[PDB]
């Protein structure tokens, strides 16, 4: 065990030569802050239900029930299990009871909205930036051999298109509903369970219930009632703290963005709540691929200093990229 | 459990044939004092929660209470487990409960500002560095060729910029203040548990309150104290010796740089708290991967004796490289 | 079980068709000698915690306490935690405690100077082998091409070094202080617990401290003393049997060592505490990638025997290498 | 459980459609007879310690101690642990204890020979081994064109060396040593072991010494004595049965050796205790991946039979191999 | 484990889509009879032993001993383990107990064989079976090239020759040998464990042996002693329905076996205890990777029925194979 | 263990983009119904008996016997594997003993004809239909050049032979008896185990016999009698079901078969119990991987609506297709 450990977190590398993206392939058909803010959202509850019933921080069973001398083995063991049968029937005893339950079901509806957005909207994203983008580099191939439209009434025509930053919001709308009302509920599991956590069963139910020998109530308590709560804590503070994010990300229209046309304005061939915006930001967060975007990018930097410097030259200098 | 042993330690290659990095691709992204900085910052706590709950130093549980002798098994278990669940609601006693989990939110915090930094810097610099890269690369190509200005400018407006220089200081200063509140903790957590670790429950709550068989105050002990002091202790001592390697690792304008572009002022054509040094420091980081700076720089060493020969000879007997 | 066994040992390849280095790629940027030097010292401590702790050799617990037979399991048990918790705050009982963390220490400390090594100095000289290297061949091929410099300048500035030479003195002496802190600890382990191994735990501590039920001591016995105290004199035995490996391996200047470039000298074209004699020694280890060298030498080796013939006829029969 | 075992042992492929070499690659540094040999020399060991402890033939503990009656199960279990303590420093107890050890340590000690020689001995024979045959191929073409001196004067000058043979020696008698000791070990073992394995354990030492409740000794029983001895057997059995085939091995002189070069000398071009013989043997156990061997090979079995027909026409129809 | 169990056998391809042999490689160096009978007598016993002892048929222990209701829990599995330990030194008993050794064993025993075959024949009948495909399509596109004797004179060689014979002789006979005498020992195990599986162990042995509490002797059941006799009666049945099978195996002259080279002596280039046969045989079982003897059986088969057509048209029809 | 069935079942691609088939490579040797049909009575009993000991229907033991009060642990154990091993020796006792061993040979006898069809039919089929369909596209590549014989005859020969479908017929008709008896079996089990599953064991043998202490009979209660006959009847309804799709699949005469050269007929070049009829079958089957059959499929279903149109012009337009 030892020296598993020891292979595992010493001798094999695990931030050192361990490589993320290396000759990354495909598109990025999400943001980076929407995918941080949705793996966040996604794999915090999960991370904290293992952290709650991780063998080093649990001692023995749920609950533990105080069963009388006189009781054997059996007797105490069916005390236990129909104590915690009856915690469900009886409101704090079955939220302790299912507390996992609730987070997998808010882990599950956060991570909803991210695969529907998936499954009907990368696609036709894809395609329209692989298509945009190999114009893009076949205008610039043949504006520089010739100084040795397309596109442009294409984002016209998606200009007047509000389908998919409509797309868009529903899914931030929904992430932010599903955020806040796992907000109230630790909020209010939190509130609820900082009282106590002991509870009495009633075990003199059935054939047994005229039986005199058997204790009328029987005390039982609740083991992992404080470290629900730490959790619980942790995750509202977490969603606090990853509310505005979402709020960033919806707002579209304040956005601080740069149009990459701009450095393809200086070719002479080419001449807010919306599509195209929503389409120019993904442009500009999928634009590093592109090899003649990083010559124009250099050029406009060149010139943004103020360097009397004719353009013409510079163009003729490059050539064929791809 | 002998042979399995013997197979994965003796007969399979440990540190003989595994190839580390070999046909190393992509860029690097990260300087190799940084990496070392953040491995070692992440991976200590993990191995070190890793080892404190290894079954060859854990006898049996997290507590021990000694219950009176009338008690049966189940009741002994009851008091454990109610005792357990106490030590949180009662300082010393929750943070023995949750050294791990504080642990492991250490680790987590030192692992997010590496996991921004590569999130939101990591693609701009590599498209920058295999751009300044290639056109190396292709200058020397016609230089070569000719002898049988982009470059040069694109540095000199990044000269006039400090977002890359920002962004490095601030995940510092955040792994930086990280680390010292690590230790911070870790020093009064020593502090705290060097006194004892016997501690009282009071199982006397609820409908057995006024029940009298029951003794008025049981005597726990916690098991794993002192392993927890050890292994705190060889933590704050590691997170001191790295503290002032984080110190040198932002200490930019007063690192040792040597300029690489030095060794391309022979080339006829080429002619401080600052995102230029910052830039050329991971250009010296990364030249590695460059095949003429290799040429330039054996010249440059090669001239750099007081050999009284002739450039211009040398230059022209190398080709062209690729 | 045996079905596994016999799959895993007798029907699936073992030591038949397992090929260890089939088409080896990258370079060999450490020696034969100083890699399994380092691979011993590294995975025998590593197999010994393995070894001390397969369920092969394992009875019971770590300790074990003989505790009054009016105890019930519950109090006997919190007997044995109580005795292995003030195991370590009482020399020899703590020893006993964290001999596998000993062990690993002393294994990470082994493994760290030779990852200082391969982060800090394996991409220059790869690459300054590499370069070598190809400039070898290129020159190989053009003068046989002309039968039908640059490699001597850059060795004669690299005899005015001393970078590579100075890191290689410096792991190597911390390898060798590391393992003979291990021996001294060794062999202090070995000379302590030659005596006995049954200590005496005292329970009356707390609220229990003035009851009179409890013995006034508990005696108890260690386990795997004898196991530890045998795996302890194999690890000592192994590390003074691989002492003078390090030291011949540090003994640069008298290591028979042959130069490379001799069988070079046929060529017209080319004409001790050092960096120059360790890139010789590494070119040496390295030297089987080359397939010119391998027709050098072979013309080195038929010339050395005496044989009256020519060496331009041979030259002249040899062609492009690659 | 058994489903796992149906589709383990008959619908998945177990001896009939996995490929052991299909398509090997590399060389074959190691002869068939010796690569065999290590192989059920180091395997064999390891399969019986699997086997002595398998979950199948092992009914409980180590030892089995008959404990008053009146003694607890913490009291009965300290007893057996203290047995199996004193078990080790009591001749025949602690080789019962440490039987697996021994055979493991017999293992790794058989492995290493052959280690050794992997890394000092098969690169430089592999890049002999294939600078010989790329030689020969191109030989055989040359001589092919022409029809429509290195290699013989090479072994000539290998005549007159003795490293590798000498290695190849040392080698061989190493593990020959190995396995005698091993032999020898085994059969005290079986003769030191056929009497009874019964042990009386006493535990009245320390606090304990004067209480006269316990028993002055405690008869305790070993489990595996008659499985450690049947596999002693068994070990003992196949050593004996492979030692005559590391003498044959290391018979080189008197091998059945038929030199590949005889085949060759039809070409026009091509005119006991040494390196030059244990090269032709690792040549013709090497000659199957050659391919002009075969028609060599093939052309000499036919001339072998007593055909009258010309070899000038049968070298003259065949062409370029490669 | 029920939704494991169905996602590996309902939604996971079972024998739906996993393809055996997609695109076979290497050479067929076993016939295929051999191949399945090897692969049925290898791995009946291992499914055997692993069903022998799988968690749905086992209930307890290996034995089960009737100890007297005075004795402890620790005396009981004392008792338990002794009379296991004399079940072997007490002939039925000790068999029972290494059952799954002398299976295991049969096994290995039965697998070494094909495994000598494979180390010691299949590559040079692979290289042999290489040569001979590769000059009958050589052969074959030449003569097809000029319409528009080297394989003959080798095997009339290969016919005074017994090599191979011999050795594939030896090898049926071994597994002949091995599954006769597996079948004797298993009918041996099934006669003399018909009468019972119930013996006494005497635990008077060693100081306790003049205790008069013990019982003089302790009766003891094992347990599973008819799973063992129902799994060796169907190895036994399997076994004598796969003894026919070697028969036929190594019954070669008799053997229906059809000449490839009649089809190819169309071709007007083309002109019983034996190595020949049994070549001729590896050549037919082997003879579908080739295309052109495809060709060639189809023309045979066209000219079987009796069609007066001239075989020189469609000869000329089909032109280079590869 | 939540968050893992999270991640297996949830995040995980489960049914989603797992592909089954994407691009399929080598030929299909079984036809879908069959392939279907040997799938379901494989892998329908092994899901059985996975099931049938899942540990969430299974409660405690096998069996459970009702020892006497005055009996130990140890000697209820006892009992209860005592009657455990009497179950066997003693009809019903022992088939549920064996129920799962039972239908892991159901599935095994199941598993065999497929496996001996794959191992003496899959190589010819495939190399003759590999070579039926490089002829047809030759055939239909060299027509196609000229609008700008071998296959008729070798299927006029096919026409004669029986030895394939003999073969398939033998195989179907093997699946038909195996699965008629399985069911036979089943049928059986359920009938004899609807009366009762309590049964008494004698547990008064041996040195015990003639104890009075021991009750004459122990009563025992098998548990897992009904989930065995609820997963027969499962299992017998599945056979019923898929009975008569064995019948379909042998009833090859009958079956809906449509000629796959009728649209080759179109080429002029082109001109029941039987090898034929199942070779065209196969085609049938294995004809999507043809792309010339998808172009004269297509003309054949455009012809087949009544359109005028010459067919000359429609292949002339179309090229050579591979």
């Amino acid at each position: 065990a030892i020296a598993h450990i020891a292979t595992e977190y010493v001798f094999s590398d695990f931030l050192l030569k361990d490589p993320p993206e290396s000759k990354y392939k495909g598109l990025r058909l999400e943001l980076a802050v929407d995918k941080l803010v949705s793996c966040i959202a996604v794999g915090l509850p999960l991370l904290l239900i293992s952290l709650a019933f991780a063998q080093e921080i649990t001692l023995g069973s749920q609950i533990s029930c105080f069963a009388p001398t006189s009781f054997s083995w059996r007797q105490a063991a069916y005390v236990d299990s129909f104590c915690w049968a009856a915690v469900q029937q009886k409101v704090p005893l079955w939220l302790h009871k299912f507390f996992p339950y609730i987070l997998l079901l808010v882990a599950v509806l956060l991570y909803l909205p991210n695969l529907f957005w998936r499954f009907t909207a990368a696609p036709h994203l894809s395609s329209d930036l692989k298509f945009v983008m190999e114009e893009l580099d076949k205008c610039y191939n043949r504006d520089i051999k010739d100084i040795k439209p397309i596109v442009e009434q294409y984002l016209k025509t998606k200009n007047n298109s509000y389908g998919l930053i409509i797309k868009y919001l529903i899914c931030r709308v929904v992430t932010l509903i599903i955020v806040f009302t796992a907000c109230i509920y630790l909020g209010y599991y939190i509130s609820l369970f900082s009282l106590t956590d002991e509870f009495t069963c009633n075990i003199r139910t059935g054939i047994l219930r005229n039986d005199t020998a058997l204790p009328p109530l029987v005390q039982c308590k609740l083991i992992a009632v404080g470290v629900f709560r730490l959790l619980s804590y942790i995750n509202l503070i977490i969603y606090v703290l990853i509310m505005p994010f979402i709020i960033y990300a919806m707002l579209v229209p304040f956005r601080k963005t740069a149009n990459v046309l701009k450095v393809y304005e200086v070719l002479p061939t080419f001449s807010t709540y919306d599509d195209h915006s929503l389409f120019l930001l993904f442009l500009e967060e999928n634009v590093s691929e592109l090899k003649s975007y990083k010559f124009l990018k250099v050029l406009e930097n060149i010139k943004n200093t103020g360097e009397n410097f004719d353009t013409i030259q510079y163009l003729t200098s490059l050539g064929t990229v791809k």
